[PDB]
């Protein structure tokens, strides 16, 4: 599942002694940048002409030029970027809310790149649609689930997403504590049905499965419920979300690992999806607000795990590859400023720069945003740059 990781860790360079990249490292990260930025261009002729979401389609794409965009400032990328949008806008049924796999991604990637166009009415107009998902979203009578790509937390993220890349007064805060609120009231309704009401507040399942990690479970929920643009108050927080963040943190395995669900027992997916490099996200996150030691030297732990198992043989993607495992390093660099998390963010890139020179098996979606290239060129662009970088669809 894992190469050997063959670099001796920082102890045992990339970088100067004030955390500034060395000339040569940049060079030779901007010349494969180009070089994959050519080789998505081709393959995505061929992709699915259907498939607009953020997570594997076409939206995806024009994330990774508003971030290229973003982390240059060349116009030529915004540019590019709406010709992707465009792509997406016209379809939408409204039957999926997320931001990485329903609406609220054309939409809300759309009103980004047409406010920095400066047309103002078209990004209107996106906003007026994203926000028309506000009623199924909300309704506790749905079905509809609570995480990340096919639930309320994802559409929340939507929100979110405007507030902080356009700016606040773009999604009215009302709208945010209404999702905040279904939320919550999803989380204790389920908690107490399973009895956990007072060792785990909030409780949340998909597909009758009650994940652990980032994309399909509570630690990806936990952690929007975190967000500071979600504005959750500081009862809600204390009460209700710290607990639920602690009772998840019990059921690590002893090899620091996450598992993918509470019920299973068997320690095999270090992977952003599931695992220690999305479980971290949540772990670094409560260390911001709550401010206790635990839980950075947690973030810490798993930062080890994904070190030692974070080269994957799925390939080099977002949601389970090593760009993605590799954000985790960069995230907790600009937590702590501890170079050590600095040069394994560089050697996983380092690894990305021998992309498909490893046997890694290809994916469904080989040129996507959190499958296939577009990511990996994605976490490339922000090594550049480690002050700045943004895990995408995820961080704010
Ligand atoms: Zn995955």
């Amino acid at each position: 599942r894992a190469f050997v990781n063959p670099f001796p860790d920082y102890e045992a360079l990339p970088f100067h002694q004030d955390g500034k990249i060395i000339h040569n490292f940049i060079r030779r990260i901007q010349t494969k940048i180009k070089d994959l930025l050519q080789q998505m261009e081709e393959g995505l002729k061929t992709a699915d002409p259907h498939d607009c979401s953020a997570y594997t389609g076409w939206t995806g794409i024009a994330l990774l030029y508003l971030q290229l965009y973003r982390v240059t400032c060349d116009q030529t990328y915004l540019l590019r970027s709406l010709d992707y949008v465009k792509r997406t806008l016209r379809n939408l049924n409204g039957r999926r809310v997320t931001f990485l796999c329903g609406d609220a991604g054309p939409l809300a990637v759309g009103a980004v790149i047409y406010h920095k166009l400066r047309s103002d009415c078209e990004s209107q107009e996106c906003v007026t649609k994203l926000l028309q998902l506000q009623r199924s979203v909300v309704c506790q009578e749905s079905d509809l689930p609570d995480e990340l790509l096919y639930g309320r937390a994802g559409y929340l993220y939507a929100l979110l997403y405007l507030n902080t890349e356009i700016g606040p007064g773009t999604v009215c805060e009302s709208a945010i504590k209404e999702v905040v609120n279904a939320i919550i009231e999803s989380g204790k309704t389920l908690s107490r049905e399973e009895r956990k009401t007072e060792r785990c507040p909030l409780l949340y399942q998909w597909h009758r499965k009650q994940y652990v990690g980032a994309a399909h479970g509570m630690a990806g929920i936990y952690y929007m419920l975190m967000q500071p643009a979600a504005k959750v108050d500081q009862e809600t927080l204390t009460e209700m979300v710290k607990p639920s963040i602690d009772y998840v943190r019990h059921k690590k395995f002893r090899s620091g690992n996450y598992p993918s669900s509470l019920s299973n027992e068997t320690d095999r997916l270090v992977h952003w999806c599931h695992g220690a490099p999305g479980v971290i996200h949540m772990l670094m996150q409560a260390y911001k607000v709550f401010k206790e030691e635990k839980y950075l030297k947690e973030a810490m732990e798993c930062s080890d795990v994904i070190w030692q198992r974070g080269l994957l043989r799925k390939g080099y993607g977002i949601c389970h590859g090593t760009a993605g495992n590799g954000y985790s390093f960069l995230s907790l660099y600009r937590l702590t400023q501890d170079k050590k998390y600095l040069y394994r963010a560089c050697k996983f890139a380092e690894w990305c720069l021998d992309y498909g020179a490893h046997g890694c098996r290809i994916p469904d979606r080989p040129y996507s945003l959190f499958e296939g290239m577009a990511g990996a060129i994605h976490f490339l662009s922000d090594v550049l740059g480690p002050e700045t970088s943004r895990f995408p669809a995820f961080e704010l």
